[PDB]
């Protein structure tokens, strides 16, 4: 008894009536009234397993279902089964409901809520449920839902739990006056308007008692931002919350407050109380007037925030307007009272904010604050003066890492807000031929068998075989010709497509062969292999012809310039469309319109009518949004189009939206709410954003970065993830992987924290820029190179080096090429350095990524040199267009310099990739990583500051001449070049230093030296120099105690040079009066005065006998550097360096009674006698007592064991061979006439007295001599 094959709809959700009376098609849900006299209404059925389906009516009659006026309405369709009563009728007949009495309050839906508030906005009303916003149809341009004044006037939900208002697109009551909104929830909010915008309302005049409101959301505006009030006057906001996005990165140039909760307090009685707002806020200001608070902001006459909590994180692009962190500007426009300005109380705010001060942005003297809490967290302040430079803000409490012991400030989380409406599938049984054990093989079989009967479905599941891998769960396949995922039918049905990719649940993709077998012009028919199983299109092959030749002439009309296109968009006149990038896509788009449409057309929805009433309903839908669908076709084209291999994902994601499941959306329905999102979500910076936004919950998928994994596991299978990112992407990606075996086999995995695959780093979590792997697979030419090396991630582009000498083609790609792989294993180099130097564990937290961005300064091929052309954006060059620009990171980029702004490193004038660039890398490595990494895991000493450990401290040299204490963890410079001329360098890093003993024992071994010829030198000056040349000739150093801003106590110490008296020179007639009267050698180190946070260096040949003892809390910059150079000679890095410059002996200085007031807290002074007392307890009780007996080790040892193989031409250009000291003594008597030579006839003009200077040659031409002699620095007697 084999069945008959028709068409039946199966999962029918629901069912809609729409006409065409007035050329305009509407929705006929209820109140139909007497049957129409004419039939053009067409029945659209909505169904939860596949697409919708539009059929013509053909009878329209009225049936008392139980005695009422119940509308049947029967369907007319080719062959159109439906199942009803359990018997089978050759007609879908369904019957419409009359009305349901729920508009006479707001309490159901949305759409009911609207029209019932505008009756009588006084009152009380309730919600019933969670209840949508998309069923609202936004308007042109409506500012909001709900027009009326004072709106909710006591819109409470304690009815029943919490509803939530989900999917806002506008403000919900336009004003408040008096009105109390409480227990009400907003989960899904994306407000876009150009004025003021408001969450839950844009203005608040009168006293409106915000209660429990939680809303969490994107918001983006230009003339201004409110987090749930754009502005409130005598309004009171307490115990709410706010969890979103917020973004104001247009450049509008007005007064603008954007809040993270509320964007102006005005009001007297106007309160904040117990309120938290997790703000990822991002925002330009462009002028001082502008303020940007995330709690508040802009706080005007007495209201005062009490127990507010901000834990989000602020951008601020430029430091121009008053950006703080939970409080902007406090101050009034009126007299500024210390009372009318505003007041905070027992606020908390540990937000990374960027540009600006961490509570208030604008500081005074009588200042109302009164108590303010903050973490430590990311402050930075870009003063862009000059050269580049970021420093913290220092303007803020301070408090520990124990936020969550100081979280009760706001006690107060967050409430389980109810779900919308489920509307599950609701998934056949007691069939004419049914199987228990096949049920499942039966789903996976209606998959490949739509708009069919049930019978045939059991049919052809009996034929299925248990070899075949039709036994997991399926979800639905796609139709490609030779990889190429064919979706316009009509064209393509006669060709026969070669294959059918079936993706099961496993994430596996098993590919049948396709005939077209049975041919039927209703419906395709399609044969699957020697199975024999029927495969069908998803598609009527309705006649696609007649819409296009409709539809195509008015869209092929459209400008990307034009006003539609910016009425569309949430765009003022004002504003530019160059952040968008899509320009050249949109043009592309514009040209073959026909195909990309045709395939939209093919997959949008099942148009079983050859009446013109359905092909006119999508002819309109397709032309009322011309402009939001051109934009979204543009948008998805432009930004998803890379290859899997052969397989190209811009037919796979911008239609087939049931790749992944979910066929109940329309591919038409998502391109249109992608065109209409905003301004916001089509820009090119928030393409991750986007994704989660418009494309996800309706495809399937759960975020963008899963969408890839999932097509990387479908298509192109047992490869890794990053490995296809390297093979598909266009930029020239280098990655080279430790030395060490254990971080080599450590980052050889995907990991996270560990793997070095560009994509694993990327696409990880607490990456500022993950929006920056769409743009990169995206890129034309290999315009852009990407430096992944562990701990960093450089992104550079290859007109940054194109110049007179490098042409545009061929040479530029080349050179840039083998200076990146160069740059990249100079970086791998100092980290393999500098892993094997560390050894306390914290090792294993080198492994962070940071990026490491260019100059934007791109060069054209008749620039001379790198050139200085800041090119901001929408330039010419295809790096600025298809990358950078639309990973829109706007910095500084001035002229010189390079500033690493602690999450990042940004080189302005230095080129990375540049001998030079390593340099500077390590510079800006110090300066980003110093707290948690180099030093053991304790922060920067109080007094020094991020200049003193990077110029003089942990840096590779500048040059290899140069006389400079460093260490060479970088450059690698070979003997063969020409810089073996004055070496004074380690000659090979990651060979010299395989261990933190390695690093000690050759810094013991140079400072070794540097103490015997600093010794011979001092020997020389107390017993061979005159008085007058004594005064001349030497200097003494001091420390002077300064008031500094940041701190109130002025206990660090600052050096000062000055010229010795002849009182004092007289006295100096012992070894030791020099180390006691704190002397230095005048030959290098200038007579003026020295200051805290400079670019001071010690040099190597220039002695300092001084052991200035600093005994409060900080000793300088130039001694500070010396007596940790000689402290790391003494004991080892770790035990040594460490302890005298990363403060970890604070805490015992509380203990003991050293202390100090650190931004408002007390705190441990870590004081030069302590550290002496602790590090060397027994062996030394003041550190001229330690310099003595460093001096007196040395001495003791250079007066037994000392090479005689030391040559020292110290002579003119003629070349001297060899003048061979064998004793300390010959060495003495040439350093005492190196040294009277020198104080004979002295210029002292023209600076530089240490080329000319003999002394300094004869020092040059010792070291130079031992440290030929052995490999390297390995011991020196």
């Amino acid at each position: 008894t084999e069945p008959e094959k028709k068409l039946e709809l199966r999962n029918v959700s629901d069912i809609e009536l729409y006409s065409q009376t007035n050329g305009t098609y509407r929705q006929h849900v209820s109140l139909d009234g007497i049957p129409e006299n004419t039939d053009t209404y067409f029945v659209k059925v909505k169904s939860s397993a596949f697409k919708d389906v539009y059929i013509p009516v053909a009878s329209i009659t009225e049936e008392k279902r139980n005695g009422q006026s119940v509308y049947k309405i029967t369907a007319k369709a080719e062959k159109l089964q439906q199942e009803l009563e359990n018997k089978y009728v050759d007609n879908f007949t369904f019957y419409l409901d009359k009305k349901a009495k729920e508009e006479n309050t707001n309490f159901t839906s949305f759409s009911n809520l609207v029209k019932a508030i505008n009756q009588n906005p006084s009152g009380t009303y309730h919600l019933a449920a969670s209840l949508n916003a998309n069923e609202v149809e936004l308007g042109p341009d409506e500012r909001s839902y709900i027009k009326d004044t004072f709106t909710g006037r006591l819109i409470g939900e304690k009815d029943g739990k919490n509803y939530a208002i989900y999917n806002l697109k506008k403000p919900l009551f336009e004003n408040l006056s008096g009105a109390t909104v409480e227990k009400l929830s907003l989960k899904n909010v994306a407000i876009s308007g150009k004025n003021d915008i408001g969450s839950l309302a844009n203005e608040a005049t009168n006293g409106t008692k915000i209660k429990q409101v939680h809303v969490d959301g994107v918001l983006a505006g230009e003339r201004g931002v409110g987090g749930l009030l754009a502005k409130a006057d005598q309004s009171s906001i307490a115990e709410s919350s706010f969890k979103g996005r917020i973004v104001n990165t247009y450049e509008t140039t007005d007064a603008y407050n954007i809040g993270g909760l509320v964007g102006h307090l005005t009001g007297k009685n106007a309160s904040i109380a117990k309120s938290k707002a997790t703000v990822t806020i991002s925002s330009n200001t462009n002028r001082s007037d502008q303020t940007v608070g995330g709690l508040a902001g802009l706080v005007d006459q007495d209201a005062h925030i009490q127990n507010s909590y901000a834990e989000g994180d602020i951008n601020n692009v430029k430091h121009f307007g008053k950006v703080a962190g939970v409080a902007g500007y406090l101050w009034d426009r009126t007299s500024g009272e210390e009372k009318h300005a505003g007041e905070l109380t027992n606020v908390l705010s540990d937000v990374n904010v960027t540009n600006g001060n961490a509570i208030t942005g604008y500081h005074y003297t009588g200042m109302k604050v009164a108590n303010t809490f903050s973490s430590k967290a990311n402050r930075v302040f870009n003063v862009t003066l000059e050269k580049d430079e970021v420093v913290s803000k220092e303007s803020f409490e301070e408090r520990g890492t124990m936020l969550d012991a100081s979280q009760i400030v706001s006690k107060k989380a967050e409430i389980n807000p109810l779900t919308l409406p489920t509307v599950e599938p609701l998934s056949f049984s007691k069939i004419a031929h049914y199987q228990a054990n096949r049920a499942l093989v039966y789903k996976n079989i209606e998959k490949l068998l739509p708009f069919y009967n049930k019978s045939t479905i059991v049919k052809y599941g009996n034929l299925v075989k248990e070899n075949s891998l039709l036994y997991q769960k399926e979800l639905l396949s796609a139709v490609m010709m030779k990889d190429d995922q064919v979706i316009t039918d009509i064209v393509s049905n006669k060709q026969t497509a070669n294959k059918l990719l079936l993706h099961y649940n496993d994430h596996s993709s098993e590919k049948f062969d396709l005939k077209y077998q049975t041919d039927f012009a209703n419906l395709a028919e399609y044969n699957l292999g020697n199975t024999g199983l029927l495969y069908t299109p998803n598609q009527f092959l309705y006649d696609r012809d007649s819409i296009v030749k409709e539809v195509l002439p008015e869209l092929q009309k459209l400008d990307y310039q034009s006003d539609a296109i910016r009425k569309t968009l949430g765009i003022s006149p004002e504003v530019k469309l160059t952040e968008l990038y899509l320009e050249d896509q949109f043009s592309k788009t514009k040209q073959n319109l026909g195909d990309s449409l045709k395939k939209l057309l093919s997959a949008d929805a099942g148009l079983a009518a050859d009446n013109s009433v359905t092909r006119g309903y999508l002819v309109d839908k397709i032309k009322n949004n011309k402009e939001a669908l051109l934009l979204g076709l543009t948008y998805l084209e432009r930004w998803y189009n890379f290859n899997y291999g052969q397989v190209n994902v811009k037919d796979l994601v911008m239609y087939h939206p049931d790749f992944f499941g979910k066929g109940n959306t329309s591919p038409l329905d998502t391109l249109i709410e992608l065109g209409k999102s905003g301004f916001n979500n089509l820009l090119a910076k928030n393409n991750v954003d986007t994704y989660g936004i418009s494309l996800a919950s309706q495809h399937g998928a759960t975020d963008l970065f899963s969408t890839l994994e999932h097509y990387r596991k479908v298509f192109l299978p047992n490869t890794s993830n990053n490995d296809w990112f390297k093979s598909e992407t266009k930029a020239y990606i280098v990655e080279e992987k430790s030395t060490i075996e254990e971080v080599k086999t450590k980052q050889g995995l995907a990991g996270t924290k560990y793997s070095i695959g560009v994509y694993d780093r990327i696409t990880s979590a607490t990456w500022k820029y993950r929006n920056m792997v769409l743009p990169l697979l995206t890129l034309p030419e290999r315009s852009v190179f990407v430096i992944s090396t562990m701990s960093s991630l450089g992104f550079g582009a290859y007109d940054r080096y194109r110049s007179s000498d490098h042409k545009a083609g061929k040479a530029l790609n080349d050179f840039v090429e083998e200076n990146a792989r160069e740059t990249a294993k100079r970086q791998r180099d100092h980290y393999d350095y500098w892993y094997r130097i560390l050894d306390e564990q914290s090792r294993e937290k080198l492994y962070r990524t940071i990026l490491l961005y260019d100059a934007y300064k791109f060069g054209d091929d008749t620039t001379s040199g790198k050139a200085t052309a800041e090119a901001k954006f929408d330039s010419s060059n295809p790096a600025m267009k298809n990358f950078f620009g639309p990973v829109g990171n706007k910095v500084v980029h001035n002229q010189h310099g390079a500033y690493a702004t602690g999450d990042g490193v940004y080189y302005m004038s230095y080129r990375m990739l540049d001998k030079d660039g390593a340099i500077t890398y390590t510079h800006e490595m110090t300066h980003d990583s110093d707290q948690d990494i180099y030093l053991g895991g304790y922060g920067r000493r109080n007094g020094l500051g991020p200049e003193f450990f990077a110029k003089g401290l942990l840096q590779a040299p500048d040059q290899p001449s140069d006389a400079t204490i460093t260490i060479n963890s970088i450059l690698k410079h070979s003997k063969s070049d020409s810089t073996e001329g004055s070496r004074l360098q380690v000659l090979d890093p990651t060979e010299r230093f395989q261990n933190a003993a390695d690093l000690q024992n050759y810094v013991h071994n140079m400072f070794d030296l540097i103490y015997m010829m600093e010794y011979l030198e001092g020997q020389s000056i107390v017993n061979k120099l005159s008085v007058y040349q004594k005064m001349a000739a030497l200097r003494k150093i001091e420390n002077k105690y300064v008031k500094d801003p940041a701190d109130g106590n002025e206990v660090y110490a600052t050096n000062v040079v000055k010229e010795l008296t002849e009182a004092e020179a007289r006295n100096l007639n012992s070894f030791e009066s020099l180390i006691d009267h704190n002397i230095l050698s005048a030959r290098e180190y200038q007579s003026g005065d020295y200051e805290r946070n400079g670019y001071y260096t010690i040099k190597l040949f220039a002695p300092i006998y001084s052991a200035l003892s600093s005994e409060k809390g900080t000793p300088g910059d130039l001694m500070g550097r010396r007596i940790a150079y000689e402290l790391l000679a003494a004991k080892g890095f770790k035990d040594g360096m460490v302890p005298y410059i990363s403060n970890q002996y604070e805490e015992d200085a509380k203990q003991q009674g050293q202390t100090i007031n650190l931004y408002g807290k007390e705190r441990g002074l870590v004081t030069d006698e302590l550290v002496l007392k602790k590090v060397f307890d027994g062996k030394y009780k003041t550190w001229a007592e330690f310099k003595t007996a460093m001096y007196q080790e040395r001495v003791d040892q250079f007066g037994n064991l000392k090479q005689v193989t030391f040559k020292d031409p110290t002579k003119p250009w003629p070349s001297y061979g060899t003048k061979t000291i064998n004793n300390v003594d010959e060495l003495q008597a040439l350093m005492d006439q190196a040294v009277l030579k020198d104080a004979e006839g002295p210029r002292w003009s023209n600076y530089d007295p240490e080329i000319d200077s003999a002394v300094h040659k004869l020092k040059r031409a010792i070291f130079k001599a031992y440290l030929d002699q052995t490999n390297d620095f390995r011991s020196s007697i």
